[PDB]
């Protein structure tokens, strides 16, 4: 488990509230405000989930071996409804629970490059107290191609070798604005931003 | 990587045809012929997929901690069509890919006879049928129902603490459904005919 995490005392899960003025808080706030300057952050919590971390780090090591000298990991945003937050915190991102996206590049979990995309009410639905929720997520994007609405897994790199797959898909390979992942433990929810208008 | 695997010359995936009449082949043949003795076995292959095995062993250690006991694993059967065999060998079982009466997961049978039905182990253009022997993390289980995307909670007072799998019948189970990647490791592939 990462050495800067708070001691959990044999606990496998906890949320840690970050302090404004710490570099850890301030970098997430800057990443968010770059495209969401009109919203205000209530708090940022570090997600310490031992089991999700273990499974994710195993998948990362495998993709680092398979792809050899690629930047396989991106830090991306995911807006969700309050009713989903307890499940994501404990179990991560389940494609079986994902909605149809307004522009579908496949049936998977969607992650945004820009916080502004995730900040739409359609993804970060305001709760009964006007709080919006967005995860900051380590995503194994690996080698990616433009997706298509029919995909249930990423497409093959070569049609004559149907099982050798891209790691993820995007809307545009030249200027990616979203990524779609189709497998469990390909994304680690690292921070939860609670924010308001 | 388990003792009974044979050397892979620094590769991460291999299918190894078992030798008839040796202990390993005999163990797997007997599990199948318990209910499928009228079939003809052409071959049994051991699936050596390092990455699937790693991801499965991690989930096993996690389930052994969560459940506070070490009896979470069952050996079950899965019939599939010939065109799905390369995908399962390389990537394992994928719920996103027949009836799903007990939930939208991957189905495993207690009896080879159930998986030997032509609707599951679809005969290819040469009459050959395919069935996996699968290590499955069934863990603590409950009765499934149509439309589940995950197992139910163990107590709806804590809705995120889930059963590990569902079944048709808790007292005398004949099939199990799992809803997560890397809860099932395909260990052997049986090629057989009617
Ligand atoms: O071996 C199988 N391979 N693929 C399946 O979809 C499958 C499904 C299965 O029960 C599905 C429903 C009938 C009552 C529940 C049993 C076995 C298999």
């Amino acid at each position: 488990l990462p050495e800067h995490w708070t001691d959990m005392n044999h606990q496998l899960f906890c949320m840690v509230q970050l302090e404004p003025g710490q570099s850890e808080y301030n970098t997430i706030k800057d990443k968010f405000t770059r495209t969401c300057s009109s919203y205000a952050i209530e708090k940022i919590e570090r997600i310490q989930n031992a089991f999700l971390w273990q499974s994710y780090q195993v998948k990362k090591r495998q993709m680092d071996i398979k792809n050899d000298h690629k930047n396989n990991e991106r830090l991306l945003f995911h807006g969700t409804d309050a009713d989903s937050v307890p499940y994501v915190n404990q179990h991560g991102f389940n494609r079986s629970c994902a909605g149809k996206n307004a522009v579908s590049y496949g049936k998977g979990t969607y992650f945004a490059v820009d916080a502004s995309y995730s900040a739409k009410d359609t993804y970060s639905k305001p709760d009964s107290n006007g709080r919006k929720h967005m995860y900051v997520v380590r995503v194994l994007t690996g080698v990616f191609t433009k997706g298509r609405a029919g995909l249930v897994t990423p497409p093959p790199k070569n049609p004559h070798n149907p099982t050798d797959l891209f790691d993820s898909v995007t809307n545009n390979t030249r200027s990616p604005k979203l990524f779609v992942v189709f497998f469990d433990n390909q994304a680690y929810p690292e921070y939860l931003i609670t924010f308001t208008a």
